[PDB]
């Protein structure tokens, strides 16, 4: 809920993007991808608490978006089988991090905002 | 042509944006907006032909493009009037400007890509 | 607070765009701008607080969100003058409007997440 | 070329990104990624010549475009590790796809643009 927040909106309807599956994956030492938290968006295109400050420690971190589903639950034919937003997580003060992304059926749009308390 | 140039893409069907009406206006001296050129956009979602280097001078542009009536033309009421950039051209000598726009019924971004001759 | 909202991004720096100037307009009768209400982003890059219900009816908007002064503040040349988004506010139930905007030197990205309490 | 065409614009300073390292993978049978081409982005920020007709035939395939080493070049820190689009190709008969990327520092956003030969 603190380190670690998405928010993903719909440009189609001018909405927040509900009900959208969401999976992080931790970078393994023999670089593969580990499941690290996971969750759907809530009705305000939220999705919060998917890690703590104790186990969001530094290291490679991919949030994936599944956009497909989404698009296939409106009836709408979309390019990207999912969006796959792959971040360092650093230490430099205590940052939190907010992964918003933008949806339409054929482009995607992502943005990181990292701020302190 | 050369100096200003337009394209136009459409973010649900991933596809160029054809036949969309674009105006362009010129800041005037008494600080009012005066008409410059216009265009459709063609099958490739381009306007070129716009204006010449020696008719493009230093100035404050406006390009607005009707992405509304592009938009219910598909059967789709969308949010914005238009989509717009506002920008001083050819302050630093001549440029050649690209404006690109890429659509969505509730979203659009406009990127310039601007190179020295 | 409840009608309006704009929130605003920078994508340079990952971080809300603090203290931009944003300037709300109402189109008149005689198809000139009228000013409408104005502020300036807070620390969060949000404005809140614009209109009321009562004052913000049917009509013509026109948000301009003074850019150019934000790049220039943090030494960056940008290619805008300011964003200008356009809309139309529609009554059909109790809509409210946020608009986002996410911002680049030489690129500008703006939606509109439009809601019911 | 014709098949997959790649194109790469930076936000900051308004041009092509160029020189920028671009891999292709497509999922095998096993549902691992093989690799399927790479090239790197021209002057004019495109790539071509990454595949064939005959090659590039159906399935799901990953573009991987390093935008860190991209920003790192040009003396900024990141926040992510790449853009990408991941995509299933040709389901109903060959396309000709142009993926087009747009970078900021802490944002990115991927768009196809789908064309029937
Ligand atoms: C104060 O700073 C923060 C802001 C936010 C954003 C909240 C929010 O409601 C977002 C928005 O309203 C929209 C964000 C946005 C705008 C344009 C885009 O192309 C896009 O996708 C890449 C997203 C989330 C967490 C924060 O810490
Ligand atoms: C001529 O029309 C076509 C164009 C293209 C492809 C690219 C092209 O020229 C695009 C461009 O020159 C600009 C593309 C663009 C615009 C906005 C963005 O946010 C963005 O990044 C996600 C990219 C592909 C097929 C076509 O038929
Ligand atoms: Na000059
Ligand atoms: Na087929």
């Amino acid at each position: 809920k603190c380190p670690l927040m998405v928010k993903v909106l719909d440009a189609v309807r001018g909405s927040p993007a509900i009900n959208v599956a969401v999976h992080v994956f931790r970078k393994a030492a023999d670089d593969t991808w580990e499941p690290f938290a996971s969750g759907k968006t809530s009705e305000s295109g939220e999705l919060h608490g998917l890690t703590t400050e104790e186990e969001f420690v530094e290291g490679i971190y991919k949030v994936e978006i599944d956009t497909k589903s989404y698009w296939k639950a409106l009836g709408i034919s979309p390019f990207h089988e999912h969006a796959e937003v792959v971040f360092t997580a650093n230490d430099s003060g205590p940052r939190r991090y907010t992964i918003a992304a933008l949806l339409s059926p054929y482009s995607y749009s992502t943005t990181a905002v990292v701020t302190n308390p």
